[PDB]
Formats: structure tokens, C-alpha cells, sequence
């Protein structure tokens, strides 16, 4: 499945290499520049379990999800991962617990030490 090839192939973009975010570029953006800290950042997301006991989709609200990137507003491997994105790129990660919600997890939505795996499009981000 995509996860299973995340793993295999999936390059890592943590910064202390631990392979707690793993990255699949599926399709190329338009541009060099990618976000920065602050920017206001619009997405298209899948996400899942990655058992797939619990699936999330902003294509069901039909309406993009939208963030401040780098403000915590997010688990900490979407600021990692959608900081590497440029407009129009969809990319896969898988990321271990410790970059999503740890060994507490968020029950009853997410379980203790839960990976995730999820499918992102960067529509656009916007400066501050
Ligand atoms: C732990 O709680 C949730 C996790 C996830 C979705 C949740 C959720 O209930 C708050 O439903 C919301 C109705 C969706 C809108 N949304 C996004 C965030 N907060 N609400 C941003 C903060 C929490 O989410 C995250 O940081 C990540 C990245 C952004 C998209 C949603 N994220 C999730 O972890 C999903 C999760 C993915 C795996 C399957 C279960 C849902």
C-alpha cells in the first residue's frame, strides 16, 4: 500500500534523522519557493491510522484545511513535512509517534503511539 512503499522509499526529512517523518513527493509543484514560518498554508488532506481504523478527509467538509505553518497548530511532521512542499505538489508521509501525538495518543480519536500516514496537496500558502 502507499504507506508500505513510504517506508521502503520514503525519504527522510527529520532533522535528526531518526525516520520519524518519512516523505513521498507523488506530484511535482509549480516554482522553487516553498513556505515559511508564519505563512498562512492552504491544503487538500487524506489522513488514516496506519492500521486504518480512523480516516479524516478535508475533501468531506469540501473545503480547504488551513493553518499558520510553524505555530503549533498542527502535529509537529505537517510544520516539518508542509515546510518542504511547493504550491500545487501532493506528497505522502508516514510519521511515528513521536512526531504526531506521542505516547499519550488523543483517545479516543487516537490511540497511544499511533503511526499516521497521510496524503497531502499544498494549494497555496500566503505570507503573514
Ligand atoms: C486529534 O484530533 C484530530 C485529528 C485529526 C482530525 C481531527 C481531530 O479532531 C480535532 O478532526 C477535525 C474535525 C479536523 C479539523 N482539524 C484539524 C485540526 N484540528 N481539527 C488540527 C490539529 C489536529 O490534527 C493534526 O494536527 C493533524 C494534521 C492536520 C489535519 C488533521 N490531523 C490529524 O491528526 C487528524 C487525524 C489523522 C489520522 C486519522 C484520525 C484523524
Amino acid at each position: 500500500g502507499a504507506p508500505a512503499t513510504v517506508t521502503e522509499q520514503g525519504e527522510d526529512i527529520t532533522s535528526k534523522k531518526d525516520r520519524g517523518v518519512l516523505k513521498i513527493v507523488k506530484r511535482v509543484g509549480n516554482g522553487e519557493e516553498t513556505p515559511m514560518i508564519g505563512d498562512k498554508v492552504y491544503v487538500h488532506y487524506k489522513g488514516k491510522l496506519s492500521n486504518g481504523k480512523k480516516f479524516d478527509s478535508s475533501h468531506d467538509r469540501n473545503e480547504p484545511f488551513v493553518f499558520s505553518l510553524g505555530k503549533g497548530q498542527v502535529i509537529k511532521a505537517w510544520d516539518i513535512g508542509v515546510a518542504t512542499m511547493k504550491k500545487g505538489e501532493i506528497a505522502h508521509l508516514l510519521i511515528k509517534p513521536e512526531y504526531a501525538y506521542g505516547s499519550a495518543g488523543s483517545l479516543p480519536k487516537i490511540p497511544s503511539n499511533a503511526t499516521l500516514f497521510f496524503e497531502i496537496e499544498l494549494l497555496d500558502f500566503k505570507g503573514e
